[PDB]
C-alpha cells in the first residue's frame, strides 16, 4: 500500500518539474501542514533529502521548520508579561511566539550575499524553556526551492464578526491577531508561489493519543516527562486553534498557490483518502 511519502513524491515529481519548465527564477515554496503527531515533520525532511538527491547541484534547496524561528528565550519572557493574562501565550508554542521581524528579513533577503542565514532553535535550553542557537544555518542564494513546515501553516485569521464567533474568545483573540503576520507574510502573500502538502485526520482527538504515546516512550526510557494530565494540558493549548481554523483551511485546499495535495490519515497514520487540487 502507498504511504503518505508515496503520494507526496508522486505529487511533487509531477509538479516541481512543471514549475521549472516555466523558467521562473523566483523561489518555489513547498509548505507542509499537519496536526502535531501526524508525521508531517518526518515527511518534509524526507522530501528535502529526495530533492537534494534529485537536483543536488543544479538547484539550491532550503528547508526550515516554522519553530526554527521561535522567539529568543529572552523575547519570549518579554512576551509572557506583555500578555500576562493570556495563558495560551505563556511560553513558546502558539502563533505569536515566533520572531516575525526575523522571518520578514529572511524572506526579504530570499526575494532579493552568497548565502542567507536562517535561525536554529534549541529546546533543551533553560531547563526545557528553550532558546535560539548561537549559530543557525546558511542557504545558497538564489534559493530555487524552499521547504517550510509547521502544524498551523495555512490557517487564516478570522477577519469579520470576531465577537460573534464562540470559538474565538478569551486568549484566542490575541492568537488570532498574531496568526495574521504569518498568513500575510506567507500563504496569503501574492508574491509567494507554492505547492502545498496537507495532512488531516478522521478525528482531531487523535492528537491527544499521538502525544500520549510519545511521552510514554520517553518516560520508559529516561523516567522523565509529563503526566497524562499534563499531556492533556499541553494539547489543550492547541485544540482551540484546531477547532477554529482546521476546517476552513483543509476544505479550502489552498495552502499551495499552484496546487495542493491533501491526505487524510487515521490513528495509525494510514491514508484513507487523497485529493489533489490544482487552482483553476
Amino acid at each position: 500500500s502507498k504511504t503518505v511519502l508515496d503520494y507526496t513524491i508522486e505529487f511533487l515529481d509531477k509538479y516541481i518539474p512543471e514549475w521549472f519548465e516555466t523558467g521562473n527564477k523566483c523561489p518555489l515554496f513547498i509548505f507542509f501542514s499537519g496536526p502535531q503527531g501526524s508525521g508531517k515533520s518526518f515527511t518534509s525532511i524526507q522530501i528535502y533529502n529526495h530533492l537534494m538527491e534529485k537536483y543536488g547541484g543544479e538547484k539550491s534547496i532550503g528547508y526550515a521548520s516554522i519553530d526554527d524561528f521561535y522567539l529568543t528565550h529572552e523575547d519570549q519572557l518579554k512576551l509572557n508579561e506583555q500578555f500576562k493574562n493570556n495563558k495560551l501565550l505563556q511560553g513558546r508554542g502558539l502563533p505569536g511566539t515566533h520572531d516575525m521581524k526575523l522571518l520578514q528579513e529572511v524572506l526579504n533577503t530570499i526575494f532579493n550575499q552568497d548565502t542567507v542565514v536562517l535561525p536554529k532553535y534549541d529546546k533543551s535550553q533553560f531547563k526545557g524553556e528553550g532558546d535560539r542557537c548561537p549559530t543557525g544555518q546558511k542557504i545558497k542564494l538564489p534559493v530555487d526551492i524552499f521547504i517550510l513546515e509547521g502544524w498551523f501553516l495555512g490557517f487564516n485569521p478570522i477577519l469579520q464578526g470576531i465577537e460573534n464567533n464562540d470559538l474565538l474568545t478569551g486568549d484566542m483573540v490575541d492568537v488570532n491577531a498574531k496568526l495574521f503576520f504569518y498568513s500575510d507574510l506567507l500563504w496569503r502573500n501574492p508574491e509567494i508561489k507554492s505547492l502545498g502538502i496537507v495532512f488531516t485526520t478522521d478525528n482531531i482527538n487523535n492528537v491527544y493519543g499521538w502525544r500520549l504515546q510519545q511521552e510514554h516512550e520517553l518516560i520508559s526510557k529516561v523516567g522523565k516527562g509529563m503526566t497524562d494530565e499534563q499531556v492533556h494540558a499541553f494539547v489543550d493549548r492547541y485544540m482551540p486553534s484546531y477547532k477554529l481554523y482546521l476546517n476552513d483551511f483543509v476544505r479550502s485546499e489552498s495552502l499551495g498557490s499552484i496546487a495542493t495535495l491533501t491526505l487524510g490519515i487515521d490513528s495509525n497514520r494510514n491514508v484513507y483518502s487523497t485529493k489533489t487540487r490544482c487552482i483553476e
